[PDB]
């Protein structure tokens, strides 16, 4: 298989096309900027901590 | 002037007969077990995943 | 309708200084602590990662 990450602006947006997605690849969502994997039969978040404006 | 990407592998050996060759800063999906690692300097460190949305 | 990707950097100060040409969406790994970052407007969101393993773990 192959991999990569695809983004989406908003979360309606994306859902409409996670169909699409191939497992393994990542996916990102800016309205609430939101980071996902694709794997076999759905979906998983990745954690991450909250916004800063440093690389903390 | 440095890109890396996603791989990924269906099974944790097929993954550990080719990760010699991917470099530091990759990240690794290994399907059977839905993992997730960033490939660092002989070694990896586990993404942290929240459990299987459908 | 957008991709993204993976950006490296050996050094975090090497990093900022190019981070304004890192759109929104991508990811960013640096050599320095082995971090990993989403790039979000003006700013990050550090991917939570374990301790670095010499065996996937």
């Amino acid at each position: 298989c192959s991999s990569g990450v695809r983004c989406w602006a908003t979360r309606q947006a994306m859902l409409g096309q996670v169909h699409e997605v191939p497992e393994g690849w990542l996916i990102f969502v800016a309205e609430q900027e939101e980071l996902y994997v694709r794997v076999q039969n759905g979906f998983r978040k990745v954690q991450l901590e909250a916004r800063t404006p440093l690389p903390r």
